Formats: C-alpha cells, structure tokens, sequence
C-alpha cells in the first residue's frame, strides 16, 4: 500500500532539488507535481555550497562537465575568513581532512612549535590553491590529489537559478508534471491533513503528500498547518542582508569579511561575483548596510541594484507533520556564513526518500525524520554561535555582544574542553549536523579568541615524524603550484 503522488509547492531550489531527487530516488513508481508562482520570485541567492552537494549530483547522475558550464559554477575549496581576528587578519577555512601523525592532529604539532604565524599555510595545502587562483583539476580532468575517501571534500559556486532551471529540465524530462500558477488555499480534511492546494485557475492539485518549498513564507507548513517556529535570534542576532549581482582570475573560495555589524560575503562565479552583507538590524540600518556594502566593492557595484532581504533566524518545532514536509527555507535557516541553506535542502530530501512512508504513515517515521533535521539545524546554530564567541575582536558593542550572548545547551561545556585540547569527535555537538571536527579546529584557530593549548603529550614523543609531515607538506604545495592550472585557465578551455 505505497503512496501515488506527491505535491511540491514552489519552484526555487528547494522544490526543484526536491522535484529532481524524488524522480532520481523512485523513477517513474510514484507521480511528482510542481506548482510555483508565475508572479513570486525566489529567493535569488544562495550561491555558495556545502562538501555534501558532490553526492546530490552524483546521485542524479550528473557530472561537473555537464552542469557546471550551465550554470556559471566554479570550484569552493574553503571560505576564507578576513577580519575576524583582527584588521588585516585571514586564515582559510578549507574543505581539507586532517593529517595525523602518530595519533595527533597536524593542527596539534603546530600548536605546540608554530612553524610559521600562518596555522593554514604550514597544514594545509588548499590556502595556497586559493591564493594562487588554482583549479583543484589538472586541464586533464584529473583530481589534484592523485599526484600526492577523498581528503578534499569540496564543493561549488553556483547560479541558484541557473542550477534551478536546470533540474527543472532534468526532472520534466523524466516525468515530473510542472503546473505555472498560485497556489490560492491549503485544504485541510477533518483530520487537519492536506486534502488538495487550490490554484488560481488549475483546478485543485490533490495528491498523498505536499513539499513545502515556498520560502520564508511557510504557506503550508507555518501558515495552513499553523506549527510554531522556534527562532535562534537570541543566540544569532544577524537577522537582514544586501545583496548584489557585480561584474568580475578565479579565486576557488568563499570570501567572508567581517564587518562592523555582521559580515560580508564575496562569491564568485565564472563571469560575475555575487557579494552581500549579513548584518544586525538592531545595530545598523539597511542604508548603512547598503552603503558600506557599495564601499566594500567599489567602483564595479555603482550601477548594480541592491536587494534587501530579512532573514527569517530559527528551525520549525516539526518539519514533517501529518502529510506535510518543508524543504528549504520553509523548514528553518541561519546565515549563510558557512553555506548551509542548500544542505539543509539536500538533508531534508535525502532523508526524505530514507524515511519514506507508505499508506501506514508511521508517526515514528515523522519522529525520527524530526529529530534529524532538527539535530542538524541546532548543529549548525551552535557552529556559527561559535564564530562569534571565537573571534578574537571585541572593538564595538556588537562584537563584545557576541560573547555575551546566551549559549546552546551544551555549549560552555564544550568550549572548557577545546581550550584543553583541541576539538575532535567526540567533543563537539553529538549528532551529525554536516560539520567534521576538522572545521571546529580550524576555525577555533583561525578566530584566535580562545586560549588553545597543544597536548602534553607530544612533549614525550619524537618530533621527527611531524617535522617529515610539515616539510612534506611544503614540498606538495610547491608541486601543485608549478602543475596546476589556474582556475580561470580550465574553465577557459572548458568552456569550449
Ligand atoms: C541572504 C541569503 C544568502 C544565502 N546564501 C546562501 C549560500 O551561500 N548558500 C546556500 O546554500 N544557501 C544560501 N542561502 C539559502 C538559500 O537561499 C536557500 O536555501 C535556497 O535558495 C532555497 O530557497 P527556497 O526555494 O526554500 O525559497 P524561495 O527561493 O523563496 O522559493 C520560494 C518558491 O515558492 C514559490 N511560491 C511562493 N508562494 C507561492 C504560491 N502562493 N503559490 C505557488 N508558488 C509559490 C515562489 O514562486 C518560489 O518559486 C541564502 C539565503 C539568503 C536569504
Ligand atoms: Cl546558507
């Protein structure tokens, strides 16, 4: 007694990567319909992507040579954090498993003897990729970590439209029915299900299940179905952004430059850069926003159009009740400082397809299903609530509020225990919310704001694998300098 048909209500990239997922995971077996608005934009951002995004296109079968010329893609190989220290300071945040020698973290050797003021350049290989422009493929295709399961576990730069036109393309080539029109009502039965969505002149789209993919918004899900939406802007005061479209080498990285009350992101895409500035409207308004966001890129952004957004800050209570799932920004968001939205999307739907439910509807698969996206999403809260806790600078009231403001449980704990040795499995959030233990040390030293101390026991151990390790390192990074195309040089020629 299996479902027949689902109902996905918007067409932004969530409702489109869930459209497209479904008619990867289950074929022709059940129907997809997809209503979006002629006249409600999306969202239009949402441009920077997380290491998980690699399996959503190799779920569907796509490979980067076909999707990525398509869609104004490029390569993100770290974020790279400006000013969060201090003036002047950066340090890379890459897509970059650690090395560990003899039992420790390389992260953990440097600690104890820097080898340079530069954490990111001494362990890592892919701050340098950055700085050089490089593309992480050889013009032969290849993979730059054959020449030294994967270490580098990247990700992209992308049109959120471009990558939604295209996986509209993708799923109405395999079936999925597209509707162009509003959806005017919810029809709830006497249980409070969904019965139908009423359009405004497509008669009623009836189905077994309805995806709430309609934004901020929430029409089914907030609104119809009426769930109360647990805010994070207690912990996370960033709560408006500005945005803008500017004309453009190819840097394969996130750019984010902290602010005075919020921070900046510099994206860039294969013939333009997607820039905006996350901020607190409680501490500046949206024309200092605008104004030092028009400062921050110059010249190039003096005839570009600036969008304001407000962010709606938290994750629903459910995210699946009854016969209704949000995906998307209709589930929950937090600011797109580590580029979470779309793996939010790719996390729901994933475990959408895991949790499936056929004609018995579980509730347990709704609990179950619940806990995950909520787990993931108060995750994710409490990494960013760190970001700030951790960086160094408190020089205006916004950025000593940073420290100040009340923490996720769990998280002073945690916080004692990295300033004992640095952070690894088993002592940051204890359920999967994306993020590795690598990510947690980086960061913690790269904001520089925390008292890190390296392991005693090092001091009892020989040195000598550690200094092969450094060195190594050293010699990669000058091989991958002088072999490597720069980013701009492969998609030149790639996109022939
Ligand atoms: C400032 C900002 C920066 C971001 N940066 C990133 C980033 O770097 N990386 C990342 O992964 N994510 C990022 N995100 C998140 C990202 O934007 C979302 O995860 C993603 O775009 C999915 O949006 P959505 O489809 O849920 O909503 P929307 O884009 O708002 O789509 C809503 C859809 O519902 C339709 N709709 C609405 N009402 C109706 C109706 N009555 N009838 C029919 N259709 C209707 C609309 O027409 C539209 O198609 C960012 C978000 C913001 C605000
Ligand atoms: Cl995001």
């Amino acid at each position: 007694p299996m479902l027949k048909n689902v109902v996905v209500v918007g067409g932004g990239t969530a409702g489109w990567m869930t459209a497209s997922y479904l008619t990867a995971a289950f074929g022709d077996r059940i129907g997809v319909t997809l209503v979006e608005s002629k006249r409600v934009g999306s969202i239009g951002v949402g441009e920077a992507t997380f290491s998980t995004v690699r399996h959503f296109f190799e779920y569907l079968g796509l490979e980067e040579k076909e999707w990525m010329p398509a869609c104004n893609a490029t390569y993100k190989l770290a974020i790279r954090f400006e000013n969060w220290r201090e003036p002047g300071h950066h340090f890379y945040h890459p897509f970059e498993r650690q090395r560990v020698v003899d039992g420790f973290p390389l992260t953990d050797w440097w600690l104890r003897e820097p080898r340079s003021d530069r954490f990111d350049k001494d362990c890592f290989l892919v701050g340098t990729l950055c700085d050089d422009l490089k593309s992480p493929r050889q013009l032969n295709g290849e993979l730059f970590e054959g020449g030294l399961t994967t270490q580098f576990p990247y990700a992209y730069h992308f049109d959120a439209t471009l990558v939604a036109n295209y996986l509209r393309d993708y799923a109405v080539a395999r079936g999925v029915k597209h509707v162009l029109d509003d959806v005017q009502d919810v029809a709830l039965d006497d249980r409070g299900w969904i019965s139908h969505v009423v359009t405004g002149e497509s008669g009623n789209l009836t189905g077994d299940l309805f995806i709430d993919c309609t934004g901020f918004r929430s029409l089914l899900l907030g609104k119809a179905l009426a769930e109360p939406f647990q805010s994070y802007q207690d912990s996370l005061p960033n709560d408006s952004a500005v945005a803008l479209r500017v004309p453009q080498g190819l840097r394969p990285c996130t750019t984010a430059t902290a602010q005075e009350a919020g921070w900046i992101w510099t994206i860039p895409l294969f013939d333009r850069i997607g820039t905006g500035y996350v901020y607190a409207g409680d501490y500046i308004s949206p024309e200092e926003a605008e104004r030092t966001l028009r400062a921050f890129v110059g010249p190039a952004a003096e005839h570009a159009d600036a969008n304001h957004i407000k962010m709606r800050i938290g994750r629903s209570n459910r995210h699946w009740v009854n016969n209704c799932v949000a995906v998307g920004l209709s589930s929950g968001f937090v600011e797109p400082l580590e580029s979470t939205g779309i793996f939010f999307i790719q996390h729901a739907i994933e475990q959408l397809v895991k949790h499936f439910p056929d004609e018995r509807w579980d509730d347990g698969l709704r609990t179950a299903y619940n806990k995950l996206v909520n787990n993931v999403m108060d995750g994710v809260r409490e990494f960013l609530v760190v970001h700030y806790y951790a960086a160094k600078r408190q020089d205006n009231q916004y950025w000593k509020d940073a420290k100040t403001r009340p923490l996720p449980d769990g998280l002073a704990e945690r916080l004692e225990r990295w300033q004992t040795r640095l952070p690894d499995n088993e002592s940051v959030f204890p359920h999967y919310h994306g993020f590795e233990s690598y990510s947690y040390v980086c960061m913690l030293l790269g904001l520089g704001g925390l008292d890190l101390k390296s392991s005693p026991a090092l001091g009892l151990m020989d040195a000598a694998p550690a200094r092969h390790e450094f060195k190594l390192v050293g010699e990669q990074a000058a091989e991958l300098a002088r072999t490597l195309p720069t980013q701009y040089e492969y998609f030149a020629q790639l996109h022939r």
